């Protein structure tokens, strides 16, 4: 398929101005994206989109500018763009790139009856992709899951990846803060309070081409602490009906990025490379059905 059409204006090395993003944007009270909220520049007319993140200490403002900084070394047409930054007291306002008309992953998956096994290869191509320019860029998302990704265009098969709250650069010994409420896609050296490193981005590729392949979570349980000792037990399968009419090459792609230990995932970029991803005469008997 087509990549996605880039942002309207080049990337920027934002840096966050002291004062109201009111003085150079109007945003919108009505139209409300996921808080987000659509806005227009008062002085060009250009449409973007302002996230206003709410900080309560001098912890939260910093998390919020390592955001802005890791948004700067982001260039690609499947990253979500950032065009300007402001704080305040109780707050920082993200001035970014607005997609029109686009749709949260959630819901693609709440539809996955919707998509054919080639359709789901596509989008998977993207995600990759955008996940292969960030660990090339020597950057971890960390909190890859369906509601961080947007849906450009259901045909073209177009995303963008639409949140970095957690992401960071790389660095050796990094260990998480994290709270075991709705964990179901937490990486098991997330939940073992480990370091992460670029498997553990990898690690949720792998439960959501499962997700979108079955519309079902990999690791979910009755409750909490059953979903955690799915992720520590590793225990997931393919077995499901909805599994039964898929290639080998797919079975295959999720064996190698769902597994208990880092270091045996395979990266973004042997993600891209797999025949799953890769293989013309696969996707062409796929087109034939
Ligand atoms: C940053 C961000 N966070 C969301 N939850 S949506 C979102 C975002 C960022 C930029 N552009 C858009 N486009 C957009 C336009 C129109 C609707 C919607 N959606 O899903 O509800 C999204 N959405």
């Amino acid at each position: 398929d087509i990549p996605a059409p880039p942002a309207p204006f080049d990337h920027r090395i934002v840096t966050a101005k002291q004062g109201a993003v009111n003085s150079f944007y109007t945003v919108s009270k009505t139209e409300i994206l996921g808080q987000v909220h659509k806005c227009e520049e008062t002085a060009t007319g250009l449409k973007l989109a302002a996230k206003i993140i709410k900080t309560r200490g001098m912890k939260d403002k910093e998390e919020v500018k390592n955001e802005i900084s890791v948004m700067n070394q982001l260039d690609h047409a499947n990253l979500i763009q950032l065009y300007d930054a402001f704080e305040s007291k109780n707050d920082i306002v993200l001035v970014m790139e607005y997609v029109d008309g686009g749709e949260l992953f959630d819901r693609i998956i709440d539809e996955s009856y919707n998509l054919t096994e080639l359709d789901t290869i596509l989008f998977m191509k993207q995600i990759c992709e955008g996940i292969r320019h960030m660990h090339q860029m020597y950057i971890l998302h960390l909190d890859l899951k369906p509601e961080n990704i947007l849906c450009v265009n259901r045909d073209a098969k177009q995303i963008k990846i639409i949140d970095f709250g957690l992401a960071r650069r790389y660095k050796p010994r990094e260990k998480l803060k994290v709270n075991f409420g709705t964990p179901e896609f937490l990486a098991p050296e997330v939940v073992n309070y480990d370091f992460v490193s670029f498997p553990t981005d990898m690690w949720s590729v792998g439960v959501i081409a499962y997700m979108l392949l079955s519309g079902l979570s990999p690791f979910l349980g009755d409750n909490d602490a059953e979903t955690l000792n799915n992720i520590l037990a590793c225990r997931w399968d393919l077995e499901d009906e909805e599994f039964q009419d898929i290639s080998e090459e797919a079975k295959e792609f999720i064996s190698k990025l769902l597994i208990k230990e880092k270091s045996w995932r395979i990266s973004a970029s042997e993600a891209l490379k797999h025949p799953w991803l890769s293989d013309h005469k696969l996707h062409s008997r796929l087109s034939a059905q």
